This record gives C-alpha cells, sequence and structure tokens, in this order.
C-alpha cells in the first residue's frame, strides 16, 4: 500500500508480547496504506533473539547507525523466569542496552499531553522533558553472586603498565553479591552537550540530579563536567535567554519535581532517567503517553522507542482469548519520530507532515472521547469505569484509522 | 524542666536548619515535660572534621548500647561543603555510617494531615517504603580514571585459591568506576522486617529491583523475597487476604503513582532513599514524613528527619530574614525514638506523651496553624501570602503553647 515515497530506510525493530501485536496493527493501519516505505526490518522477538545469540540485536543496532532512523517496539528484557518460559540458551541481555552502548547519546523522554486527560499530579501544569543519559552505570555493568567468605577487590591496571592499583571494597564472611560499572568523560560529555543544548532551544531551565554526596568522585564527575561547561559554554546564552543550569541532589529534583509546575528540563544519570520517566509519564496520565528518542550527539541517528514494556499483564488476557485494551500512542509516536527524522534527513516534508498529522489525528481523537482503558481511569475513578467509557486495543486502532484516513485525504489539496 | 524516664535516650545533633530547629523542640515540647537521661553526641559539621568523624562512629555505638537513638539532619560533603567548612576531607555520610553498623531497614511513612490536599489525586491511603539501610550506594568504593586502563573486579577467596577475575571495561580517555556490595545476610534481613511489618500492618508488599538488568545482584534480592515468602510468610498472607509481589522498578514508580496506597514498599538502599521523597512530597511536605531505622531484633530504633538541613532556609536564618521551616519530620524523630525508649522501660506514661504531642502537632496543623509548605499545599504556590502560615519560631511556640495545655490537660 504505498502513496508517499520515502527515499530513505527506516530500520524497523519487532518486538514482543502485547506490543508485538499492536506493533502489526499500527504498521498495518496507519503507516504502511500511507507510505511507500523501505524497511529493514530486524526481528528482536525473544525467540529470535534466542535463536541468533542476540546478535540480530546488535547488527540492529549497526544498521540504525547505518541509515539514521531505527523504530524499536517493547522487548523482553530475561531473567531466570523468561529463560525457563522460553527455554532461552541464556539470560540475554536488554536489547535496549545493547542498543544504546553501540549507539551512544541521549534518550528524550516526554509526557504526551492530552487536554481531557486529568493529570495526576494537581501541580503540574507544563510537560517536563526527561534527558536521561544511554551509556554505562547499571546497564552495562558486571554483578557477581559471592558463595562464601573472601574479600572483593578492584584493580585498575593503567595502558603504561605502571603498577596494577588496587582498593579492598569488602571483606564477605558469607554469601552476597558484588559488582563493579563504569561511565566515560567522553560520554558525560555528550550527555551535558546535548542536555544543555535541547533546554537552550526549548528556552528551558535545566536541572541535573546526582547523589555526589555519596559517589564522591562518580557522581562528582557528572556535577563537575556540566558546571565546567556551562561556565565555558552555555552560561552566557542561558542568562540572555532568561534560563538557568542547576545541579541538585537526586533528593531534592524528585520533591521539586513533584512540587513545581514542569516547563524545564531534567537530566538523569542512567538509572534515574529509566525509574523517573516512568513516574513522571504516569503522573501525566498513562505509561502510553510518552514519547521516548534516543539522539546521536550529532543530530544525524535517531532510535525512536515506546519507553513501557511489553505490556505482559495485557499480553496473558490477549492469549486467554480475552478482550484488551492496551494504549497504543507510545508505539505510535516511536514511528512518527522515527519517520519524522527520516524526512528530515531526506529533505521530505510530505514525510514530516504525514508524521505530525498522524500525531495530531491521535490525540484529536483521544480528546474527542475515543479511548482506550487507562484514559478512561484518568478520567473516570479507579473503580468507576464501565465497558462504554472506552474502546477495546483493536478497536481504538480502528478508529484511529478511521480518522487518519480521513485527514489525510482532506490534507494536501 | 521534667515531670516525666529511666533508659537513655542517645541524641545526635545536626547542622543548619534542621539544627536551629532541634534546639527549639527541646526547648519548648520536650525538656519541658520529660526527665531523660541524654548522651549527646554533636554530629555537626565542625565537631565531625575536627573528630576525624569519630564521633559519628561513637554516635552509633551509643544508639546499640541504650537502644534508641533520635538524630537531626546533617550535612554530608562534598567539594563545595570542603571549601565552605575548610574540612580535612570528603566525610562520608554520618547517616550512611550509622546503618552501616547498626543494619536493619529504615521504614518511611508520611504523616497525614486531612486539611493539608495531596498532590497526587489518586492517594486515598498511606504509603511505607521498607528501605533497606546497608550496602549498595552507600558502601561502596568509587574512582575517578585519568587514563586508559582495564577495571577489573577480583574476587579471592578466604581459602586462598586463585582470584576470580573478571573485566568490566577497558578505558581508552578519563572517566569513573564504581564496586558496590551487598550480603545474604542483610538482604535476608530486611526481607524479614518487611513481611514482618506488612503482615502486622494486614497491608499487601512489593518489592521492587532491576533484575533484568542485574541480573544476579538484583536477582539475589528477588531470590531471596520469594524463596522467604514461600517457606514462611504465603500462607499467613493468603490468611490475611494480603500478598507480596516482586515488580520491577519500572512498574512499581508507574503503579505507586497511580494507586490508592495502603501497601508496604520494599525498596534497596538507593530507590528508599530516593522514592521517599517523593512519596513525602506527593503527599503534602517533605516535612510531614516519619522515618525510624529498625534493627532485625527489634530491640534498637534510630529515628530521624529523612530530608536534609534546609540550606536555602538556613540562609534566610543567618541573614536574619523570616524562615517558615517545617519541623515535624524532627518533631516526630524524637516522638518515635522515645515512644520505642518506653515501650523498652514499659513506661505507659512516656509511650502516651510520646503520642500525645504528635496528635497535639497534626492536631495544631489542622485547625489552620502552619508553616509555609503546608499553605503552599492548600493555596496556590503563587496565591499564599504572609497570613497563611506562622514563621518557623512562632509555629513551635504554637505547639509549645499547645502541647502544655494537652499535657496539663491529660491525667491531672
Ligand atoms: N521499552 C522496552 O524495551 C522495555 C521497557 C520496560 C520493560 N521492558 C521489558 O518488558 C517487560 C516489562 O513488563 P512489566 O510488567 O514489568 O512492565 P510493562 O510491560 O511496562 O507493564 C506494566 C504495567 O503498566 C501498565 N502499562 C504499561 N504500558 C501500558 C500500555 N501501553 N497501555 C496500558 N497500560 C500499560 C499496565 O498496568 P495495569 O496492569 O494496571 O493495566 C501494565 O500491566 C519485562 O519483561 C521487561 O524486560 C521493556
Ligand atoms: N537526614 C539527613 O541527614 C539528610 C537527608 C537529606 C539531605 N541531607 C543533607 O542536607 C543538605 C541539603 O540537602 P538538599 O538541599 O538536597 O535537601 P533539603 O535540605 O532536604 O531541602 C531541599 C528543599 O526541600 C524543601 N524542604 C526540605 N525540608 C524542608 C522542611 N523541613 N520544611 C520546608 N521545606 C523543606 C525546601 O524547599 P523550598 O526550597 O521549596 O522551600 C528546600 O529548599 C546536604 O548537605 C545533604 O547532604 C541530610
Ligand atoms: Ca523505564
Ligand atoms: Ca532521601
Amino acid at each position: 500500500s504505498q502513496k508517499i515515497k520515502v527515499a530513505g530506510t527506516v530500520v524497523e525493530l519487532d518486538g514482543d508480547e502485547m506490543t508485538r501485536v499492536i506493533w502489526k496493527m499500527i504498521k498495518e493501519e496507519l503507516i504502511f496504506p500511507f507510505l511507500d516505505v523501505p524497511i529493514e526490518y530486524y526481528d528482536l522477538g525473544m525467540e529470535n533473539r534466542d535463536k541468533t545469540d542476540d546478535q540480530v540485536t546488535v547488527d540492529a543496532a549497526h544498521a540504525i547507525k547505518k541509515h539514521g532512523v531505527g523504530v524499536k517496539c517493547a522487548t523482553i528484557t530475561p531473567d531466570e523466569a523468561r529463560v525457563r518460559e522460553f527455554n532461552l540458551k541464556q539470560m540475554w541481555k536488554s536489547p535496549n542496552g545493547t542498543i544504546r552502548n553501540i549507539l551512544g547519546g541521549t534518550v528524550f523522554r516526554e509526557p504526551i499531553m492530552c487536554k481531557n486527560v486529568p493529570r495526576l499530579v494537581t501541580t503540574w501544569k507544563h510537560p517536563i522533558v526527561i534527558g536521561r543519559h544511554a551509556f554505562g552505570d547499571q546497564y552495562r555493568a558486571t554483578d557477581l553472586v559471592v558463595n562464601g567468605p573472601g574479600t572483593f577487590e578492584i584493580h585498575f591496571v593503567p595502558e603504561s603498565g605502571g603498577a596494577a592499583q588496587v582498593q579492598k571494597v569488602f571483606d564477605f564472611k558469607s554469601g552476597g553479591v558484588l559488582m563493579g560499572m563504569y561511565n566515560t568523560d567522553e560520554s558525560i560529555k555528550d550527555f551535558a552537550k546535548s542536555c544543555f543544548e535541547y533546554a537552550l532551544s526549548k528556552k528551558w531551565p535545566l536541572y541535573l540530579s546526582t547523589k555526589n554526596t555519596i559517589l564522591k568522585r562518580y557522581d562528582g564527575r557528572f556535577k563537575d563536567i556540566f558546571a565546567e561547561m556551562y561556565k565555558a559554554s552555555y552560561e552566557a546564552d542561558y542568562k540572555k535567554a532568561g534560563i538557568w543550569y542547576e545541579h541538585r541532589l537526586i533528593d531534592d529534583m524528585v520533591a521539586y519535581a513533584m512540587k513545581s509546575e514542569g516547563g524545564y528540563v531534567w537530566a538523569c544519570k542512567n538509572y534515574d532517567g529509566d525509574v523517573q520517566s516512568d513516574s513522571v509519564a504516569q503522573g501525566f496520565g498513562s505509561l502510553g503517553l510518552m514519547t521516548s528518542v534516543l539522539m546521536s550527539p550529532d543530530g544525524r541517528t535517531v532510535e525512536a522507542e515506546a519507553a513501557h514494556g511489553t505490556v505482559t499483564r495485557h499480553y496473558r488476557q490477549h492469549q486467554k482469548g480475552e478482550e484488551t485494551s492496551t494504549n497504543p500512542v507510545a508505539s505510535i509516536f516511536a514511528w512518527t519520530r522515527g519517520l519524522m527524522h527520516r524526512g528530515k534527513l531526506d529533505q521530505n516534508e510530505k514525510l514530516v507532515q504525514f508524521s505530525m498529522l498522524l500525531e495530531k489525528v491521535v490525540v484529536s481523537t483521544i480528546e474527542a472521547g475515543f479511548m482506550t482503558k487507562d484514559l478512561a481511569i484518568c478520567i473516570k475513578g479507579m473503580n468507576h469505569v464501565t465497558r462504554s467509557d472506552y474502546l477495546n486495543t483493536q478497536e481504538f486502532i480502528h478508529k484511529l484509522a478511521d480518522e487518519m484516513r480521513k485527514a489525510y485525504e482532506r490534507s494536501k489539496i
């Protein structure tokens, strides 16, 4: 089904469980009818990441860097329960963590605002953008079970060959756990750049959260890198733009974030950008109401995703042959932002107007009273929602399609 | 001033605004009523630096001895603090030191005021966070890396064989590295205390980890809780109409945001730290939260303010400007400490004194007398004016006025 021709190639990464089911329908009804789109397909379904030894994940990452745009459905990350469940050869790493490792950059997350959906948090008047650092820390770590007594040490061995630098971290008297993790100056700096630059262009303030009182040298490095770069390259233009940058302790930032009105960029270390960008997304209404875009330092490569998970409890219900009502908006906006970036790379204005148009139609369709259960909950009580207040997953997508077909037909005479 | 205590309470003095407030609470709401032995330790930054942080260690060991510890918020120094106080070094968190020595779980909970509107529209009931007090980020070894090399991790068995070595990372230019740990023993301890506490509340229990990413580290948290539920707690919980569940941290923070509450949330050191601030501020103020570190045996309580020393307000204070610093958390550290002092001494009268003061604080807030953070909760941020609240001193005084009437009012 072709209409708008797209020269560029979109690298699509398929995922798992309920999101995989919605992914198919989104392609089927919202994208392909309108777009003549070259798709380099990569199945990051869990079975296929097992079949290929996770190499499908690595190749997909590399294919995104080549073509410039990636669009990824939520995937399962496996632990022991999951290894059992699929008879996996191993506990494979988060495909997300692997993609992010290879690409680098920053994951910008923002709520998708629907005026008829009450925010959960009375104070939040404006959107918060989270710049989550995509590299290192707890997401590329080495952890270990300890089985008996013994001493946990770190050796740093320099390249020159000067002697080993060792630290006794802990004497274990019994079983326990240990782990090491890292970050790089180079990375933190790209993470500083893109955050400073995004807030400069939104004309908004920038907060950095760390726990540099505790991790004096580790988090300390982030604080100093951001402060050094601010003085050097952003203070003058920030002060001229009527905005400001400040380091705040993670403690104080979450309290501020909860009570403030929004209108600022909040830069988080990896883990905080993981946790808080869900607290935020649910605060604004639902996990399905959020964009998530991994951006290059150079602005040429974009991996757009849904930030939420595979919606396992909903899939278990879909698998019984029971009805589901799962919010597909975050999956759809993975596509639109990917296609928007695709069109920017190609000098293709038609593609950008389509991407924007699909975002308008989703938001407008929700705004006109047509919505999945989770948004109906935001409006009507937790226990005072009924079947007539919301559309199921299929209907919602169907309604969305009806509207998109109509809007597109009218759109560019 | 006294009237009411045999057993001893160990007092830990702190920094900045919480210090200023700590004094007033002792002056006006505690010592006037209680004749109590206090073992005083000054964890103000100057004395920590001056004693090479030994008063902190001494304070932690005093708490184990007499069984009750009451602690004011302290500074934990980074580089700017070292400059500011002319410190010998970037001393580690005194809280992190107290907890490393004492072990256990820090249980936190909002202090409900009916005239204070919640910021989260869905929260009908309290959320209780159970924070693992040990290990992980708060007893870790972190370094800056200045040039390329290899970050290895060695475990050297007691048995004397050979080291178990993992390559973590090949550095090319500069960075940071850290190493951190926890123990089966502490994690197990953390679980039992959460299971017992959610069992006695007849409330469900959630543990959150990121075991999909930290598969062995967080996996151990998840495996230990699960095995303990099966063996020791699943049957009793099912009889009580409650459950235990592990959720991924992503799932739990989203759930907590849309839940009505009424559950005990088991949090890893880092998560309990951060999510207890998000939860206190979601309920109305950082001022309106309790925080009680409990020992595995439950013979030893350290109570505190979970929030910081309120540096921005200390600075107003220093210039002679008017402050409205919420003192309720600092007050409830006294009351919960003493509650346990009374629990230990079988002092029926002291348990009730603590209970009464808590009653009077909230009851005073609910009669319209409050500090500026709580006025901002009722009126808007931009619509509060001076007449909606009391400054810090007046507020403590109003409570003080109020507490005397109340106490005098009781038994007679
Ligand atoms: N983007 C990614 O690649 C990504 C991110 C996170 C996790 N994961 C992986 O996916 C799985 C996550 O499962 P999880 O249950 O922990 O997290 P989850 O799949 O994000 O779902 C958690 C819950 O949040 C609500 N929710 C999330 N997305 C929703 C949507 N689109 N529409 C409606 N409700 C939604 C539902 O609550 P109710 O039950 O109340 O309806 C749902 O049960 C794990 O296997 C994990 O490895 C992947
Ligand atoms: N228990 C502890 O020992 C503990 C805990 C946390 C931090 N700290 C230490 O405290 C110092 C400063 O930390 P921080 O500035 O990150 O956080 P903070 O002192 O907790 O205060 C940060 C902000 O939260 C609000 N706030 C906190 N407590 C309040 C109260 N009792 N009444 C009214 N408002 C209150 C204020 O908001 P507004 O600005 O909006 O008025 C304040 O500016 C650091 O040295 C840190 O290491 C100690
Ligand atoms: Ca997340
Ligand atoms: Ca905290």
